[PDB]
């Protein structure tokens, strides 16, 4: 519908993979229904787009209440699905994987969007493994004639979220999606999220910020993606390590098997 048959369910708005009748092409196609600003600063900031690392955008028609966006198929499904839990997934991958989600997050900060809700749910892999950021359904501009604004909605997902947005009235856009892709590495490498959020009000925060390392997430990783780890978990946001100075990290750029 309408030209392309919508045959199955990829994730639920819903996402359908849509197959075209007469190429045999295969798109995903996203589904929101109006009736049940968000959607159109997405569609928005997906025209701005185009990056191997990020979800292609093919266009969009609006069929009455019912936005449908032509979004790139990623046929490897959601980069959640390789973690294993409590377990990870082999360092090689978890790097490899690292590598393509900064080289996508660089580009969208150097075109002054934010994503603001990375996470391994929102990252999906194509037919040979290779990560794409998808969803832009919670980003937003935060540098606009080079001028940067800082931001105030507070919006993400718990886990996931740095710790000044939190506790600041207004904050910095790209040290928040530093932090996000932190806690993905965690995830990847330790197949478990460190805390439920980053607060005064959480123990398992507390235990890091006082370097408790032989605990849990932290001892099944191994010192030198720990010592990366060590410098973009930092709860002061000034301090945190920026994304050129990643790059110069030890473990980043360590040859793995
Ligand atoms: N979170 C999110 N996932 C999206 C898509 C659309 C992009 N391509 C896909 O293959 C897909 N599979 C499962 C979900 C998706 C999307 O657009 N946002
Ligand atoms: O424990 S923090 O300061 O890396």
């Amino acid at each position: 519908v309408e030209d392309w048959d919508l045959v199955q369910t990829l994730g639920e708005g819903e996402v359908q993979l849509a197959v075209n009748r007469v190429t045999e092409e295969a798109v995903a196609v996203k589904i929101v229904d109006m009736k049940r600003e968000n959607i159109k600063k997405e569609i928005c900031i997906n025209k701005m787009l185009n990056h191997e690392n990020v979800v292609k955008f093919y266009g969009h028609r609006r069929e009455g209440n019912i936005q449908y966006l032509f979004l790139e198929y990623c046929s490897g499904g959601e980069l959640f699905d390789r973690i294993e839990p409590d377990i990870g997934m082999p360092e090689p991958d978890a790097q490899r994987f690292f590598h393509q989600l900064m080289a996508g997050v660089v580009y969208l900060h150097g075109i002054g969007i934010t994503h603001r809700d990375i996470k391994p749910e929102n990252l999906l892999l194509d037919e040979r493994d290779n990560l794409k950021i998808s969803d832009f359904g919670l980003a937003t501009v935060f540098r606009y004639n080079n001028r940067e604004r800082l931001l105030n909605k507070m919006c993400g997902t718990l886990p996931y979220v740095a710790p000044e947005l939190l506790k600041r009235r207004e904050f910095h856009a790209e040290p928040v999606d530093v932090w996000s892709c932190g806690i993905v590495l965690t995830a990847m490498l330790a197949g478990e999220l460190p805390w439920d959020q980053p607060s005064d009000s959480c123990q398992e925060y507390s235990d890091w910020k006082e370097k408790k390392t032989y605990l849990n997430p932290w001892k099944k990783i191994d010192s030198a993606p720990l010592a990366l780890l060590h410098k973009i978990l930092v709860e002061n946001p000034s301090a945190r390590i920026t994304i050129p100075d990643i790059k110069k990290d030890r473990w980043y750029n360590k040859p793995l098997k």
